């Protein structure tokens, strides 16, 4: 699987869901993820996301190991997403703040 992780939130370019060949991601207020089942390990994502939030789960990073879990929970309760949309109204605003997670909406 690959993983969304912090700097997506309050970002949500959704740029990452144009290349995606199987459609697995799933979408929430302020944050999107993959589901880990479903996705096949393409990569193609990766070097979509403007804010460079999505990792190979075996490259995580340690302060964010949390988001391997929770990717996997909210891909089980929050809709598909399979078309890009504008990016959140004050991405560039967040882009890069950290701890992100504190402002998670479900
Ligand atoms: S690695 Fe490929 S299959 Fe998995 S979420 Fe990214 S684009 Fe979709
Ligand atoms: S910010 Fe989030 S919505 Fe996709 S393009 Fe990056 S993982």
């Amino acid at each position: 699987a690959f993983v969304v992780t912090d700097n997506c939130i309050k970002c949500k370019y959704t740029d990452c869901v144009e290349v995606c060949p199987v459609d697995c991601f799933y979408e929430g207020p302020n944050f999107l993820v993959i589901h880990p089942d479903e996705c096949i390990d393409c990569a193609l994502c990766e070097p979509e996301c403007p804010a460079q939030a999505i990792f190979s789960e075996d490259e995580v990073p340690e302060d964010m190991q949390e988001f391997i879990q929770l990717n996997a929970e909210l891909a089980e309760v929050w809709p598909n997403i399979t078309e890009k949309k504008d990016p959140l109204p004050d991405a560039e605003d967040w882009d890069g703040v950290k701890g992100k997670l504190q402002h998670l909406e479900r």
